[PDB]
């Protein structure tokens, strides 16, 4: 069924986000490494991120989304996953806060968390965890041809 081609294509694009993160070759051979690589890079430099949603920022935080909302380890090797899984509990009354990921100020992220809460801002805040009568609120946000288009549509004047 398309329902689960689309489940595969996002659970390849994971894989991909994972290999790119744990890879220290700048030349491997992979495109789906290759694709994680340089979309991570742009987004550790990008400064439209979230001044009105950069596409390639958002859509990576959209799979980050996606993968922390299945995920349950506390030390995951996707690098948004353990923040947004924090965010995704505040949602839930399982997390503290709004402005700040839990009530302490030393337990916060390296990075300023004003960022965090814009990503916040690019997704839609109640539809993504919304009450559910059947398994649909992943495939909510994803195709299995967007895949691609998110990260090689790159931007230019015409
Ligand atoms: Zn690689
Ligand atoms: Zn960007
Ligand atoms: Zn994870």
């Amino acid at each position: 069924s398309p329902q689960e081609s689309r489940r595969l294509s996002i659970q390849r694009c994971i894989q991909s986000l994972v290999h790119a993160c744990q890879c220290r070759n700048a030349n491997c051979s992979l495109p789906s490494c290759q694709k994680m690589k340089r979309v991570v890079q742009h987004t550790k430099g990008c400064k439209r991120k979230t001044n009105g949603g950069c596409p390639v920022c958002k859509q990576l935080i959209a799979l980050c989304c996606y993968h922390a909302k299945h995920c349950q380890e506390n030390k995951c090797p996707v690098p948004f996953c353990l923040n947004i899984k924090h965010k995704l509990r505040q949602q839930q009354g399982s997390g503290s806060g709004s402005e700040e990921p839990q009530s302490d100020p030393s337990v916060e992220p390296p990075l300023s968390q004003e960022t965090f809460s814009d990503l916040w801002k690019l997704l839609p805040e109640n539809n993504v965890l919304s009450p559910l009568p059947s398994q649909a609120m992943d495939d909510l946000m994803l195709s299995p041809d967007d895949i691609e288009q998110w990260f090689t549509e790159d931007p230019g004047p015409d």
